[PDB]
C-alpha cells in the first residue's frame, strides 16, 4: 500500500495517493486523520504532517478512490500496518480528493 504525493510545488506536499496493485487510488477527505497523514510524511521520509487540505486542493484526481479507511495508531511505519475498515455507505467524488503539507 505504498503512497505519494503529487500536484504540489515541493516533493512532502500535494494530493493523497495509494497504491493497490497496478493503480493508484485517492482517499476522501471524509476517511484520512492526522494519524494517517503522520505515517504517510513519516514513509516518504517528509517528517511529519503539519495539515491535512481538504475540497481538491492540489488539484482533484481521477481514477479509483480508497473504499476502505486508513485507521492508522499514529506510530506505524508504513501505511500497510494500519487497521483497516470500510468507508461510511457511499462513494466520493474526486472533489473531495484529500491532501497533506509534510514538514521536517
Amino acid at each position: 500500500r505504498s503512497p505519494r504525493l503529487v500536484g504540489g510545488d515541493i516533493p512532502c506536499s500535494g494530493r493523497v495517493e495509494v497504491q493497490h496493485g497496478d493503480t493508484w487510488g485517492t482517499v476522501c477527505d471524509s476517511d484520512f486523520s492526522l494519524e494517517a497523514a503522520s505515517v504517510l510524511c513519516r514513509e516518504l521520509q517528509c517528517g511529519t504532517v503539519v495539515s491535512l487540505l481538504g475540497g481538491a486542493h492540489f488539484g482533484e484526481g481521477s481514477g479509483q478512490i480508497w473504499a476502505e479507511e486508513f485507521q492508522c495508531e499514529g506510530h506505524e511505519s508504513h501505511l500497510s500496518l494500519c487497521p483497516v475498515a470500510p468507508r461510511p455507505d457511499g462513494t466520493c467524488s474526486h472533489s473531495r480528493d484529500v491532501g497533506v503539507v509534510c514538514s521536517t
